């Protein structure tokens, strides 16, 4: 990120500080909680909605001390009222924007926001749960404003989780109770908090839809697949990643002694002494050495993160993933909700900066093998069956002489999102039983209105629709501003906005009531059909092909000697 685009985002914080102030009104709310009262506030939009807020209401104790690398704990009720009247810190994170450490391990908290706490019909609940890789994100109102939402008749709710090493840390040793997926057993406690409390802010429990984006999506597929949700919710939305994406988890058990080696530990790779050590750390200083800790061996073969979801390696009460996500797939109760999954028109676009950090990567089309999916490679990537396997990737991708970064990211769309959304239906419809999985493609493109993701890959003037660009169209932000009802930008917050409400309410995307919907035949893919069919979200709405389904059913071609791994 370039220093001019550092001082514009100083000034929009700024900026959005007074804003805020200007949006608050002087009403203020109690309402109830299993663990006591909590006081929230009255906001406005600049569309002259409003809403009551609640931030900074917990759902666990706070991870700290011998609680660190834990499952979260239930939190301590207390008498009175807590003021929920602004929000907590995020968990400790490199700022994706300053590169600086910043965030607290006291991250354990939900906010909550309706338009109406004493509404006369109780109402869907929407939860979301943010991307950022397991490793940033948070659910400030700087990223994650309600604004929009709140214009309709729900209750929504924006969780955190502990990230990076604090909320992912696994050791082998059973005696010392570090399993890993603390910060999916964070999602867990939220959930069930808003199961038990979502009906004293005027949430219908019976009626709760889970959604997330990139991480955020691969976490809602978490929270469908294990044992520890099961009945918990009652729709799921997964926005561009799912549990069996390749970046999606990782056996990170031999990292922790990397990572202490990296803070100053002296002692000898035994997971007891090594944990002491990471017990006594600063939590800056492990966050920040993070990107530090993948060895020459991990990054060649590709592992993107050192710390994230795992395959735990021995039970536990709280335990999440006991087994492989593609595993879980066979018996998880989330196969019997109402699902929707999509995602935008040019995911890869996200690597625009990479690419120019990096030109060189293009090269790596020029045989492709380095894209095979592991479990068909071998381990020297020279073997004739690997060469013809990448040559079938090249063939999907690279579309004239000379390979192009374009190209390239065209293939990142596939390997990392349209690819691992195939094999996921394919892998679920042996496992279900008939209920209804709905497609979208989000393919509005426009610079008018936009998201802080965009400057991370270095996007101003870049057209087409990156990952992360249609967030812009359900949450308000600090870089966003007001558009004019009869723009192209506020009709599609309504279209995006309105869908999800609709799907949330009874587990069908599909109404009349939303603007240019009303032609509309939105069927669910059936385990029979050869061609998907998705909502195609672009200045109209229409039913299409999936224009991605021949370069997919290139991918899938190379499994045609090897089915039993698809």
């Amino acid at each position: 990120v370039s220093l001019m685009e550092k001082l514009k985002w100083k000034i929009k914080c700024i900026e959005n500080k007074f804003l805020n102030y200007r949006l608050t009104t002087n009403e203020t709310v109690v309402a109830e909680t299993e663990y006591g009262k909590v006081k929230g506030v009255k906001r406005l939009t600049v569309y002259d909605d409003s809403y009551y807020s609640f931030e900074g209401i917990p759902y666990a104790q706070p991870p700290v001390g011998e609680l660190r690398f834990k499952a979260p704990q239930r939190p301590t009720p207390w008498d009175g009222v807590r003021d929920c009247c602004n929000h907590k810190d995020k968990s400790v994170q490199v700022d994706f924007i300053t590169g600086k450490v910043c965030g607290s391990e006291d991250c354990l908290y939900l906010s909550v926001y309706t338009n109406n706490l004493n509404p006369e019909t109780k109402r869907p609940v929407l939860v979301y749960i943010h991307g950022g890789d397991f490793i940033i994100g948070e659910n400030h109102r700087d990223m994650y404003g309600p604004d929009y939402f709140i214009k309709k008749d729900v209750v929504l709710i924006n969780i955190q989780y502990r990230l990076g090493a604090l909320g992912f840390l696994s050791l082998n040793s059973e005696d010392l109770n570090v399993p890993g997926n603390a910060g999916l057993k964070d999602q867990v406690m939220a959930l069930r908090w808003i199961k038990n409390n979502c009906a004293n802010f005027g949430g219908n429990p019976d009626n709760i839809t889970v959604f997330g984006e990139s991480a955020g999506a691969a976490s809602t597929h978490y929270m469908m697949l294990t044992e520890q949700t099961r009945g918990l919710f009652h729709r799921g939305i997964l926005m561009s990643g799912n549990a069996i994406c390749p970046w999606a988890n990782t056996q990170c058990q031999h990292r922790a002694f990397t990572l202490a080696k990296l803070a100053g530990y002296k002692g000898e790779d035994n997971d007891k002494d090594v944990l002491e050590f990471l017990m006594k750390a600063k939590p800056q200083d492990l966050i920040k050495l993070e990107e530090k800790v993948l060895t020459l061996e991990e990054r060649t073969n590709k592992v993107v993160f050192p710390f994230g979801p795992t395959v735990e390696p021995y039970q536990t009460a709280d335990c999440v993933l006991p087994k492989h996500p593609r595993e879980m797939v066979k018996t998880a109760w989330g196969n019997s909700i109402p699902t929707m999954m999509g995602n935008t028109s040019y995911e890869g676009l996200f690597f625009t900066s990479i690419l120019k950090q990096m030109p060189m990567l293009v090269k790596e089309l020029e045989t492709c093998v380095n894209f095979v999916p592991s479990e068909l490679a071998d381990v020297e990537r020279t073997a004739p069956e690997t060469l013809e396997m990448g040559a079938k990737i090249k063939k999907a991708h690279v579309t004239g002489e000379t390979p192009t970064a374009d190209n390239f990211m065209d293939l990142c769309s596939h390997i990392y999102f349209w690819f691992p959304m195939h094999r996921l239906l394919q892998l679920r419809f042996n496992h279900t039983s008939g209920t209804p999985v709905y497609l979208y493609r989000f393919d509005f493109d426009s610079e008018d209105l936009i998201n802080p993701y965009r400057i991370m890959r270095s996007g101003r003037g870049v057209k087409g629709v990156s990952h992360a660009d249609e967030l812009t169209y359900f949450f308000w932000n600090q870089l966003a501003k007001r558009m004019p009802k009869e723009s192209r930008e506020y009709k599609t917050i309504e279209r995006m906005t309105g869908i999800w409400i609709q799907f949330a309410t009874t587990g069908n995307p599909y109404s009349n009531e939303i603007e240019g919907m009303e032609n509309v035949s939105w069927d669910p893919i059936k385990k029979s059909d050869e061609v998907y069919k998705c909502l195609n979200i672009s200045d109209e709405l229409k039913m299409i092909d999936v224009p991605e389904m021949d370069k997919i059913k290139q991918w899938e071609s190379m499994f045609e000697k090897h089915r039993d791994l698809f």
